[PDB]
Order: structure tokens, then sequence, then C-alpha cells
């Protein structure tokens, strides 16, 4: 089974992603990884070393380990040293001071209590969204597989930021990605773009921060990934887990999501009609999933992100050392990370889709998986 | 690790739930199970046999197997026979006729293609929401554990059905459950109740069907279930998987969810203040989770359900046998199943919470787990 794991602290030496269970023969390079890491850095308001699992630009079949360096490591090499440091030397280092005032909205408080820590540092170092870089590295392998095996593309666009009027037009196609990635807020629609940029400008002036909604779209999927046989096998379950597990995400929808719940059955679903090469539909309210399976239509997954950067001077907290009232201090200064969150959602979607495809189509090498896919597609067409 | 699995077809002999990894010593009976199954039958518009794992009303520590009979089995005992039946005898049975016209919105089409079936019967039998009965049986064990180990209660109430004005007042407490369960639409609020009942009456008159939004609330949780250490360990990920995997669910939110994404950082989070016995908060926008962990506040999980019963004569489909146009025929006749969906969401929430509690607190018997919980609570209080 395809599996992924990330490791690293925000201010540690490096991050590591390991992907286990990918077939041999998938073409992927350090340059591909770096490119996706560059996309994760997009938005208005990462030295890669492949350590294992890839040879001469082709996966080997074994575990793929990717390291992502921390460029600021020299500043942190004592405070975040793996090995013991003389506590007296450490006592003279201002950077190593105690963080005992948890930020509302973050892991700090619950993580400190959970693990019995008197300092937020060990919590925030691992909880931080810097970890999504390691996710994106892993996701690159999944992306390559999906394209080479299935001709599938995963992209995203931003629906809303702050109080912007949500973009409710049709989703983009793959060929629209260059224009989206060139948008300061990775919007597909120019009117929504302007509205969102205005929201960011206003927040920036007010010294405030914003969240937003993003949509990942996966195109070209075969019918029948996921299953109806149990709750855990439904692809929507799997996608929900992968997307909700992203830092700052507080909601996930498939297709028209919560709006579908307000609609009558007569207008809620996607009717089917005859076509040359199979059943066709004129709507995709379902967002490409029915009964837990891909149905041939674009997969559409939406994620709601809370504002992720803490606001200066606004939020009351408690100094856990004393029990006294305090005010929370920020660790990040960006007004909005929604555009980049879209890229992270793409990654998580790709990983789940790749896993589901390997579950159905099997194989130990790409050529084998491809034969299996072709035979399945033939069997469907011959219906 | 606590694990659950369901088995059964809608018109098979019986359903089975198996729960593995529950501690010995939890008090739970067949009558408790039947009571929760009765709750699953609530809403305006199940013979239980415990086979293993419980002795004299106390769990044994091994796998708990619960069987739920199908009262209509005699009608289906040939059509759904496990063993071969003479195809000629079968050919004279109208009930065994082919279902080759997939219902929009259901598993039928994708499941037929996935598994190479020329009949929807094997798909709809397993995909059907009758399977949620087996979930509720399993969930009863989880509920008992949560109450006995942690004093935790899980309940639900309905937010909206069809185009009703959503209830956005405060959530109920445990002591409100009798009033909610006595409501025809399991609403906490009388004004919202009337609005929802009107929606159902209008749909019923029009020969249409409805979906809706429900909120599960879990009260009394300790701080620090779930973790920030990876995407899969975040409790919101786990809850999202469990809830989105329920039939007909198309969206999941934690706390204020998608609305949080429209708010500024200054008004999006729950500030902390000093209190006698620990940090206190005046808001719960987060819905009881921060950084993937319980934070002490009520857990609030919302689920969006599409309308789940097919509408007579409305939906075009295709006869897969011929390629000809057709109109979809329904398998269920209820206008709205939202109130009951709430009960199923409670179950899935309970199962995930019980699993997370056993992960942190360990133990093989309830008394052992309880000692571990008490010691943790003491250690927190002694901060
Ligand atoms: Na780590
Ligand atoms: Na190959
Ligand atoms: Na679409
Ligand atoms: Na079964
Ligand atoms: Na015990
Ligand atoms: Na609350």
């Amino acid at each position: 089974m395809l599996r992924w794991i990330t490791a690293g602290e925000s201010h540690g030496r490096a991050l590591v992603a390991v992907v286990e269970g990918m077939v041999a023969g998938v073409h992927v390079t350090s340059a591909d990884i770096a490119d996706q890491l560059a996309r994760r850095r997009l938005g208005y308001g990462d030295a890669v070393t492949v350590l294992s699992g890839i040879r001469h630009g082709s996966t080997l079949g074994g575990p793929i380990a990717i390291e992502i360096g921390n460029t600021e490591w020299p500043k942190w090499e004592t405070v975040m040293a793996a090995d013991p440091v003389d506590p007296a030397e450490l006592a003279d280092v201002a950077r190593n001071a105690p963080l005992t005032r948890p930020r509302p909205g973050h892991a700090d408080y619950a993580g400190m209590l959970k693990y019995g820590f008197d300092d937020a540092r060990p919590v925030l170092e691992r909880a931080s969204a810097r970890e999504t870089a390691a996710r994106v590295a892993a996701g690159t392998v999944a992306r390559a597989f999906l394209r080479q095996a299935l001709g599938v593309e995963v992209l995203s666009h931003v629906i809303s930021i702050g109080a912007s009027a949500p973009y409710e037009g049709p989703p983009p196609r793959a060929e629209d990605l260059p224009a989206i990635d060139a948008s300061p807020v990775r919007a597909y629609d120019k009117a929504a773009e302007a509205d969102m940029i205005a929201q960011i400008e206003a927040a920036k002036k007010d010294g405030d921060t914003l969240g937003g909604v993003v949509e990942a779209v996966a195109l070209g999927l075969p019918v029948g990934l996921g299953s109806f046989t149990s709750g855990d096998h439904r692809l929507d379950s799997q996608l929900a887990a992968a997307v909700m597990g992203i830092q700052a995400i507080k909601g996930v929808e498939i297709g028209d999501g919560f709006q579908t719940a307000r609609r009558r059955g007569s207008r809620a679903h996607d009717e089917m009609y005859p076509g040359p090469d199979g059943v066709v539909r004129s709507t995709n309210r379902a967002g490409g999933l029915e009964g837990g399976m891909t149905n041939g239509q674009p997969l559409r997954v939406r994620a709601a992100m809370k504002p992720i950067s803490t606001v200066p001077r606004a939020l009351a907290t408690v100094d856990l050392a004393t029990g006294d009232e305090a005010v929370a201090i920020h660790q990040r200064s960006d007004v909005c990370a929604v555009p980049a969150a879209g890229v992270v959602v793409e990654t998580m979607v790709a990983l789940v889709l790749a896993r589901a495809a390997l579950e159905k189509f099997g194989g130990d090498s790409l050529a084998e998986t491809q034969r299996n896919i072709a035979a399945y597609q033939r069997s469907v067409a011959d219906r």
C-alpha cells in the first residue's frame, strides 16, 4: 500500500519525507520536487536531496527518502541541537528563552498539557506548517505516478479569501494552471482575484490576518477508485482525512458540499445520458464521487482554512508559568497563506488518489500497473 | 488499537458488527444496543444478539461481535441466498429481476463498472444505509466506554433541513437530549423545528426529497486527545474520515468551519483567560479542537447530508444493458433521513474518540485505563 510520512522540526537541520509502496519505473527528479516546493511559496500576502528510492530519474520500488534543508540552521544549531548542550551555555542564549504563553488557535496549549511540556517550543516546532513542505515533496512522487499511469492532473484555485465574494463559476482545466499560478492569489477568475487582493490589502493595513477557501480539482480519473464496501474505503472518507489533517483546515467538502444539503433531490444530483463512448452528464454537483467512488467527472475537493498567522496585541492568553493574564505573540507574519494552502491540498489529494489507484490496479512496476489499467479500461469500454 | 468493522447486505440474513481492542470491564448490554438502534429509527419524514466479547454485561477484552437480524429475510432468502440456487427456479422469481438502471447519486453506476457487475443488486445491497445499523451497534460499545472512563457524552441536533433557516444558537447539553429526541426533526430550537417540519411537508407534497445539516457535540473531553505530530494523528483528520465515510455525507466542519474562513484573525479564535481550575474561554469557534487535539471545550462536528432517497420520475439515467435512455427508480421512500443521520454521526464520533482515548491512556481493563486517566488529570491540575 502506498504510505507517506514526514519528519522534521521547523528550525531543525532538515525535513524528511519518506514514500513507501510506489511502483518502480516512475520518472521523477529532484528538479520536479523543487518545482513543486516553489509552487508552495506562491502568494501575495528548500534545498532538495533525494537520498533513496530513485536511480537515474526512475523510482526503484523501495522507500523514497527526500531531504529538505533548513537554510537558517546555523542560527538554530544550538537551540535545536539534537544532542545535549551545557545548560549554562544555553542559559546565556536569549533565543532559547521559554515560550509559556500559548497562541489561541494553535497547538501550543493542548500540546503542552498532552506531553507535559512547560515550554511551547517542542510543540510549535513540529506543529508548524513548515511540515507541509515535506508533504509536498512526497506528493510530487504521487503526482508523477498519476500523470504517467493514468493521465491524471491535479490542480487548485482559490474560491475566497476573507470576506470576498466566492467564485462560483466553473472549475479550471489543466491548461489554466499557468494563469492561476501567475495570479497573486491563485484565482481562476479576474473579478474574484481583485476582490481577494482588496481583502488582503485591507487586512494588511489593519494589522489583521485572513483565512479562505480553496478547491482542488483532479482531472482524467477512471471510474471506480475507492469503494462502497465500508466507510473507510469510501474515497471521500480518505480525501477528508488527508485534507482535514492539513494545518489550519476546519472544513472539507466534496463537490457542492454544504450547498447540496440545502437542495431538493430533484436538483441535487447529476443525471446520466447516453453518449458515444459511455454515459455522460451535464452537471457535476457530486464533485466526481458517488457512493465513495470516482464516477468519471472532475474530482472537486474544497477546504476551509482559518487564519493561520496570529494577530499582534489582540488575543488574550495565559502565562502558564504564573497563571497570569498575557497577550499572545506571533511566530509568523504573513497576512494570508490561502494560495499556498491550495498547493498543499493538491498534494494530499494526489497522495490519496495514487494510493487508491495502486490498490485497484496493483503492480510492482509502472509498465505492469499500466497494463492492468488498460485492460480494465478495455473491459469497461467493451460493456 | 480500537477497530470496528461492519458486514451485511440490506436484504441479507443479518448484519454483523465486530469491535476489536476494547478494554475488559466496560458495562454494556443487548438492551443498550437496542436502545441506540431505536434512536437510529427516529425522525418525521433490529433484533440484537451479542455473540462474543461480553459476559454478564461486562466486556471481556476480546473481539465483540453483535448480530442484527433482518426481519424480512423470508422474502429475500432465495434472491439473496448465500448458496447456489437453480437458475431455472430463480428465472421464475420476479424479485430477482435485473437492476440495470443506476440511480444518480448512488453507488450503482460506479460500483457496477468497478466490480464488472451487470446488475446493481450486489452494489446497492452493500452500499445501502442499512449498514449504518451495524455502525450504531459498534458505537454503543464506544459510548459506554467514553461515559464510564471519561464521563463523556455524545449527542446531536439538527441544524437545517432543506431550505430551512439554520439554527445558529448555542449547542445543547446532555440534559437536553430527551427534548431533542422527542422532536420530530431532532431540533434543539423550537423555531428551527417548525421551519424544518414545514420544509418536509412541502417536499412531501411535491413528491421530492431533502438533505440537511447536523451537529454532533461531545462533552467532558480531557485536553490532549489526538496529536499535532502528523496529519493522520490530528483528531480532526480522524473525525473527518469517520463522518465523511457515512452514506450521503458531502461535507464535514469542525466548530465554525467554513464561516471561520471568512473571518479575520482578530475574531476567528478562542482567547484564553485565567480561572480557578485552569485556563477558561468565552467562545468555542474552534469546536473543541486546536492543532489536532481536544482543548477542553465541547467538540462540535457538523456534517452535510445530500438527499439520500431518489425522486420518482425526475432523474434521467441510462439502461446499461441497452445504452438507452431511462428514468431512475427509487429503493427508499422517505422524504428526509437527516435526524437519524445525526445519530449515525454521534456513533462515528464516539468510535474515533474512544480509539483516541485508548491510544493515550492505554490499559487492558477499564480500572487500569481509569487509573491512567486520573493520574494524567492530576498531573495537569498540579501545573
Ligand atoms: Na519530527
Ligand atoms: Na516500468
Ligand atoms: Na466540475
Ligand atoms: Na457484507
Ligand atoms: Na475493570
Ligand atoms: Na460550544
